[PDB]
């Protein structure tokens, strides 16, 4: 579990959205595991705007947070589950790191603010679906 707070605004894996959530839905992507709703307060989680391959992400499975190098955001294929077919997820960076199912919803972050939140893993890896293009979270 876990979501970005920014402006009015709250970010979430799609996969774990509330009834509220999908409610007050403002944009949603099946490919890349992401819902945006309207929230009654003000956000003041920061987005980066960069290009940072390095980063510090929350595992809630360990109560710890760690330091890790991911890939770009690109294509990935995944498996299925109760949430979504055999797939390609888009805007999806991998690191090596811990992650179990529980994990997803944890925030990945860089000196320039937040990156994403955990979405998808296994085998030692642990994926983070990218929010540093969505421009519009900011205005
Ligand atoms: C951190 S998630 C994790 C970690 C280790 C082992 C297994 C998982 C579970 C996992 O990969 N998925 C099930 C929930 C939906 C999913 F996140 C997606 N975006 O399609 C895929
Ligand atoms: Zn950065």
């Amino acid at each position: 579990s876990g979501a970005i707070y920014v402006g009015n605004y709250r970010v979430v894996n799609r996969h774990l959205a509330t009834h509220n959530d999908w409610a007050n839905l403002v944009w949603e992507d099946s490919s890349r595991d992401l819902l945006v709703s309207s929230t009654t307060a003000q956000g003041c989680d920061t987005i980066a705007r960069c290009d940072c391959q390095t980063g510090v992400y929350y595992c809630s499975s360990r109560r710890k947070h760690y330091p890790v190098s991911f890939s770009k955001p690109s294509l990935i294929f995944v498996e299925a589950s109760e949430y979504y077919p055999a797939r390609y997820q888009s805007h999806l960076m991998l690191a090596v790191g811990h992650s179990e199912p529980g994990d997803c919803g944890g925030i990945l972050r860089c000196q320039h603010g937040v990156v994403g939140i955990v979405s998808t893993g296994g085998n030692g890896l642990v994926g983070f679906a990218d929010v540093r293009d969505l421009l519009w979270l900011d205005e």
